[PDB]
């Protein structure tokens, strides 16, 4: 059984940092990509970035160099999302994909695998 383990998440003030986790189990295939999807509130889910067993990560969403920053451990099986300078339009639901097809892909019908999701919640600032 595939298990998509994801963790990190939670409440940041604006401005802040978190790094997201997602660990991969029971993986049968020799290739995959994984990819963080995430869904704001009232929002569809879109793709944030991507990663693959042959290619290094790439960040779909606009954003801003270094907002979004995906990893991996390749021993550890596990894909990280490294977030900076985090703003309250990025609170939402965080979900990490995975799939056999190594190329990237932001299409969410593209992965039939997923994690449970993760809540980021970002405060706002005073004004």
């Amino acid at each position: 059984q595939v298990q998509l383990q994801e963790s990190g998440g939670g409440s940041v003030e604006a401005g802040g940092s978190l790094r997201l986790s997602c660990a991969r189990s029971g993986w049968p295939y020799s290739t995959y990509s994984m990819n963080w999807f995430r869904q704001a509130p009232g929002k569809e889910r879109e793709a944030v970035a991507g990663i693959s067993s042959t290619m290094s990560g790439i960040i779909f969403a606009e954003s801003k160099a270094g907002q979004f920053t995906i990893s991996q451990d390749n021993a550890k099986n596990t894909v990280y999302l490294q977030m900076n300078n985090l703003k309250p339009e990025d609170t939402a639901i965080y979900y990490c994909a995975a799939r056999r097809d190594y190329s990237l892909s932001s299409s969410s019908d593209d992965f039939d695998y997923w994690g449970q999701g993760t809540q980021v919640t970002v405060s706002s600032a005073a004004a």
